[PDB]
């Protein structure tokens, strides 16, 4: 089972969903994420183009690759913030941005914020000529999708 | 308007098409590719998952991101080979890999080869747990789509 972090958000050209479920094993194991055994769960950000995404050239529903996605978790009652760097990966059901996560502050209700940066100038381009190009341009400040009352009560699996 | 490089190829889990048309302006201008004015044409590699791609977790027909695509162009009867690193980008028709290029030995018949490497070790992962993961793996030797008799007969525009 997948469990929602909250209701899907539309922000700019992106439709953004968040879900969590059991920790997974990834190859290669990304960055500094906890192993399947060490982690509390896996959290994924599903990011697909919405209608406004067409101005950048995307088809509506297309996965949007080359983004840099980071999550920030803050337990209600705490001033501590945990930063989670998501990584691009495929599961059985396709390309996602995801991470194994261990909640440093434990059980409780959290504010969960996804900050989504556009592809680096070095890593992606847009056709901009009249004939073949697109009208839109990538966003400069990261797009934000946030849920304010995410309840972490331990594994639901 | 797009012109064909040759017949579409299926290689491993990828369906690969090659087209060319007038040089384009890109933002930012990628790597060391020629400008719109300096180039002879823009060449695109259109790469989507085929049925064998479903084992890697891709939706069949999905664009396959994070690949490293390099084109080699060699005029018939010549020992000179041009190496062109393609860049990921969007045009009005969506994400693809491509480049502005010059045909450096002028008009005539060229061998055109796309070598397609899987994502860098640190750029992508697969879920591999039995529960959420996939049973396929990335290819180790780059995949090759090639056309032995592409005719560069100059701008068709
Ligand atoms: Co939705
Ligand atoms: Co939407
Ligand atoms: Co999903
Ligand atoms: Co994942
Ligand atoms: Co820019
Ligand atoms: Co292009
Ligand atoms: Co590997």
């Amino acid at each position: 089972d997948e469990f929602p972090i909250g209701e899907d958000r539309d922000v700019g050209p992106l439709h953004v969903g968040g879900v969590y479920f059991q920790p997974v094993e990834m190859h290669p194991a990304p960055g500094a994420q906890p192993s399947k055994e060490e982690a509390d769960c896996h959290i994924e950000a599903d990011i697909h183009a919405n209608e406004a995404g067409k101005d950048l050239g995307y088809g509506v529903g297309d996965f949007v690759p080359y983004l840099r996605v980071v999550a920030f978790l803050q337990k209600h009652g705490s001033e501590k913030v945990q930063k989670v760097m998501f990584a691009p990966m495929n599961a059985g059901d396709g390309p996602h941005y995801g991470a194994n996560v261990k909640f440093e502050e434990g059980l409780g209700t959290y504010k969960v914020r996804f900050e989504i940066a556009a592809p680096s100038h070095d890593e992606y381009s847009l056709h901009i000529d009249e004939q073949t190009g697109v009208s839109g341009r990538f966003w400069s400040e990261p797009l934000v999708a946030e849920w304010d009352d995410f309840e972490w009560k331990g594994p639901q699996w």
